[PDB]
């Protein structure tokens, strides 16, 4: 209950809440029946609308108008936002032209300049160029400042994940918005689009920006809209806020347009109906920066304009039915649409089982438009596991489609023809971004960058310390003129050992054999440098990478490679090596198919056995640095060492073994030699980061040797692809991925086929991060090269994404 005989009066878009049952002024009263009996006559008034009219100018105030046009309305802070263009003679902003903002140019008193965030939903990055000719106010935000051709939103690819992302730089896994609707079991409760319940605390975790300024002295404006509440109405509030005396302004705002997304759902992203939301949306930044000029702000107040997700084609006859694969699908709870989530409709149910739902849902239709994965095993690019809220059966769904329970679910809940919601790599989803203000740079164009970075920055444009997130802090220090943010690289917690030769052949009973028998101070000088390290500078061409946590490894020096061999995990944390445009392919040569070598500078305590391998029916083994890829018949011999081995199941095999004789060269030819670091990953509790020993919950049986969940590896050469990867002066280029190791191949639908027909569109399916690698490894890469350390950190958060071009 609320008692809302109280007053508005002097109180419209008030700041701080009060506590009912005290009635609510502030700009979200309204979702929450709490508004005084004369909030709408006081704070929503509409009298004679938004604009100045010549008649108008110099007239005596008139409280009721919905803005004003007296002599006094600037001082008052509330003139229509057109008033100096109709009664003074000024220009529209659009109309000047643009001229670089060096420095703030601020009123006195302004102790920083203000951010506005203006954030438009469903707002697609190909509207930029399309939308061009409708939209001149926004793309003079867009040429005049700093822009990113696109800018990657979080999977799942809706509103509230994406808005929530924007403001605390989490993934929708750690900040708890992990889609437009969700059950909590621990809560016992559930959160949806409609209803009081997406209101309650509880939901969102991590700190918004608005709370880390408040709790470091900045004050903020809402980060919420009442629905009702007309744009016209949201542009005077804030522009109102901003003549506020110095101690009670605030330094942050948001705007939010719920436009073009909410066309885009009835109309496709390019229905012709969608021209009038994108003039409306311009018209109303114009309305902005026309009351910024007013107010001598326009050369002050840093602007961000920025999207949620994109928006795709999407009809109701591209639905799929579960109804048409599951028996029992009376038993499933679905959550539908342009992903799914599945779980049992009743925890008293134990017949239920997932195992048994994903077979029936894994390859059935041959242009089957979904595919099921059990949440640990989606892309890792995704991070979308750790949360409770999301259910451990999750279906992809193809671009340009739907995922239903029966039928009946789709025309007794066609309307729609536009949706979203997908893989955020889908080029239709890409949102964009704009910086324009004193603190962005001028006239520039940067790379596309991930959402999950803008937190930070916008900590950085406030003078802010931001809260532990998952941006790469320094990544998008190149948006920026000043306020950059001088990141160290982190200390490397385990300094290596460096073994010599320290255990006769006999002291090991791995039960490993190899055909190596077969027998100079030219080539036994020759080979002793390069297990000194003589070739490092070859095949380690950005240092070696930073072990940061505490652990025991020695670095293993070969002609061919370089390793970090975990004494601990009986396998390298890495392997580095470099392969030349011209280097060749040859083959196991039969007499060592099955030779492994052990390694005298490693312990037999300390190494794998080939025993187990042969004990374990079901695991079999691979090599970091590729037999194929040796120099030279007597440097192959090296590969087949015991500190080389990693385990892999056949299954697997197939996958790792294409990629290392036929990928590598195809990468190395293309791109004028290739720097390849590889090495598993141990993630079992599916949180995105580094497993500690007591975490493995898979062995080669009957030993202590961990089987990884994941292999990953990172491809490096030179930008300028006219120089070598290790002759490389400038900028490098990266690739990489993190491969799930799985028993089976079930995932690829085409995989009966040879390799060249499906185990590459499996590796760009599982594209990664070199910081996504870093989570997972606690290893720190990029440590030695001639390249500022913003640089390298962008060059770390870059995905290659396979999609065509925007
Ligand atoms: C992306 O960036 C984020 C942000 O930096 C990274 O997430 C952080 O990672 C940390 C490492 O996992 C994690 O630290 C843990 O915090 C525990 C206390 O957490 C509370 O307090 C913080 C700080 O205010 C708060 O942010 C947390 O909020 C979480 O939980 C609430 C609900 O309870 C949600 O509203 C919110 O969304 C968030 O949930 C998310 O994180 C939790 C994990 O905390 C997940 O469970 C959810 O699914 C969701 O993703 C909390 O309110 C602290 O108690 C932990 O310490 C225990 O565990 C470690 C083991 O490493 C051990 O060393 C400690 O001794 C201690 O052990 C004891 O408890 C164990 C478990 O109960 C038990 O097994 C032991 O036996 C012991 O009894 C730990 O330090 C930090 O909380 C999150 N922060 C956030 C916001 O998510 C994230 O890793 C990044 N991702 C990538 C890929 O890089
Ligand atoms: C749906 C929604 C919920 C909340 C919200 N309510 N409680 C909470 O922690 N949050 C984050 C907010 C903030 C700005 C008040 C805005 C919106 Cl659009
Ligand atoms: C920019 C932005 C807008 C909104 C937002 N959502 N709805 C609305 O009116 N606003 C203002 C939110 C909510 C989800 C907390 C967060 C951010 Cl970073
Ligand atoms: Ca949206
Ligand atoms: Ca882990
Ligand atoms: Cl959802
Ligand atoms: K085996
Ligand atoms: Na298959
Ligand atoms: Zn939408």
């Amino acid at each position: 209950w609320t008692a809302t005989s109280g007053s508005c009066k002097g109180r419209c878009f008030e700041l701080q809440e009060v506590g009912p049952p005290d009635c609510r002024c502030d700009n979200l009263c309204k979702s929450y029946s709490s508004c005084c009996h004369d909030f709408d006559e006081l704070c929503l008034k509409t009298a004679r609308g938004w604009e100045c009219t010549k008649d108008r100018c110099g007239e005596v105030r008139n409280e009721e108008n919905a803005c004003h046009c007296s002599e006094d309305c600037l001082s008052r802070g509330d003139c229509c936002t057109n008033y100096q263009v109709v009664c003074k003679g000024e220009s529209h902003w659009v109309d000047d032209d643009c001229e670089e903002i060096k420095v703030p140019e601020c009123p006195a008193g302004f102790v920083r300049p203000p951010l506005i965030i203006f954030s438009v939903d469903g707002f697609r990055a190909s509207y930029m160029k399309k939308g061009s000719k409708v939209m001149p106010n926004i793309e003079k935000l867009r040429s005049c400042g700093t822009h990113a051709p696109y800018m990657r939103p979080v999977y799942p690819t809706k509103t509230f994940p994406n808005l929530y992302t924007l403001a605390t730089g989490l993934y929708p896994e750690s900040h708890g918005i992990v889609g437009n609707s969700m059950y909590d079991p621990v809560f016992d409760a559930s959160f949806h689009l409609r209803g009081r319940e997406k209101f309650n605390h509880r939901w969102w975790g991590g700190q918004p920006l608005w709370i880390t300024a408040t709790k470091q002295g900045v004050r903020a404006g809402t980060f919420f809209w009442s629905v009702s509440i007309p744009h016209e109405r949201r542009i005077l509030t804030i522009l109102q806020w901003l003549s506020l005396p110095d101690n009670e302004r605030p330094s942050v705002y948001a705007f939010y347009s719920e436009q073009p997304d909410f066309s885009g759902h009835k109309y496709g992203p390019f229905g012709p109906e969608m021209t009038n939301p994108l003039r409306e949306i311009d018209k109303t930044v114009g309305q902005l920066m026309d009351g910024l000029k007013q107010l001598r702000l326009h050369r002050c107040v840093n602007v961000i304009f920025v999207g949620d997700h994109g928006m795709e084609d999407v009809t109701c006859d591209r639905t799929e039915f579960l109804s048409n694969y599951l028996t029992n699908v009376d038993d499933i709870t679905l959550v539908p649409g342009t992903l799914g989530r599945i779980r049992a409709k009743s925890i008293n149910n134990s017949k239920y089982d997932p195992k048994t739902i994903i077979a029936a849902l894994t390859c059935k239709k041959p242009d089957q438009h979904f595919k099921p994965y059990m949440k640990q095993h989606l892309p890792k690019r995704l991070h979308y596991a750790n949360n409770r809220r999301i259910e451990d059966i999750h279906l992809l769904v193809d671009r340009r489609w739907h995922v239903a329970r029966k039928p009946l679910d789709v025309y007794k809940k066609c309307f729609f023809q536009g949706d979203h919601g997908f893989d955020n790599k889908v080029n239709s989803m890409q949102t964009v971004f704009v910086g324009y203000g004193p603190t962005f740079k001028y006239r520039t164009k940067v790379p596309p960058f991930e959402n999950i970075e803008l937190y930070n920055v916008m900590c950085d444009l406030l003078g802010l310390k931001p809260a532990p997130n998952n941006g790469t802090h320094g990544s998008l220090n190149h948006l920026l003129r000043t306020n950059t943010f001088r990141p160290t690289m982190p200390d490397e917690v385990s300094r290596p050992n460096y073994p010599g030769i320290m255990y006769l052949q006999s002291e090991f009973d791995l039960g490993c054999t190899c055909d190596d028998k077969v027998e100079n101070k030219l080539e036994e000088l020759n080979k002793r440098l390069h297990t000194k390290g003589s070739t490092k500078e070859r095949h380690l061409l950005y240092g070696r990478p930073a072990v940061l946590y505490r652990t025991s490894y020695d670095i293993l020096y070969h002609t061919d490679f370089e390793s970090g061999y975990s004494e601990i995990f009986l396998m390298p944390l890495w392997t580095s090596y470099t392969i030349s445009k011209q280097a060749e392919v040859s083959s196991i040569p039969e007499h060592l198919t099955n030779c492994v070598r052990p390694d005298v500078r490693v312990s037999p305590g300390f190494s794998q056995n080939c025993l187990a391998y042969k004990n374990d029916k079901q695991m079999s083994y691979g090599f970091l640095f590729p037999p194929y890829l040796s120099s030279s018949p007597e440097a192959k011999y090296d590969a087949f060492l015991v500190t080389n081995m990693v385990p892999m199941y056949p299954a697997f095999k197939r996958v790792w073994a294409y990629f290392q004789r036929v990928l590598v060269k195809k990468y190395a030819s293309e791109r004028n030699g290739v720097n390849v670091i590889s090495g598993p990953i141990f993630d079992y509790n599916y949180d995105g980061l580094r497993d500690t020993e007591d975490e493995i919950k898979q062995y080669v049986e009957g030993s202590s040797i961990p089987v990884p969940t994941h292999y990953y590896s990172i491809i490096t050469s030179c930008l300028d692809f006219t120089q070598p990867a290790d002759k490389c002066d400038g900028p490098l280029s990266v690739s990489s991925f993190i491969l799930p190791h799985r028993p089976d191949n079930d995932e690829s639908c085409n995989s009966s086929e040879d390799e060249s027909k499906w185990v590459e569109e499996l590796m760009k399916m599982h594209t990664a991060r070199v910081r996504d690698i870093e989570h997972l490894t606690g290893l720190d890469f990029y440590r030695k090269t001639s390249r500022s350390y913003s640089e390298i950190l962008t060059l770390k958060t870059y995905l290659h994404t396979y999609e065509s071009e925007i």
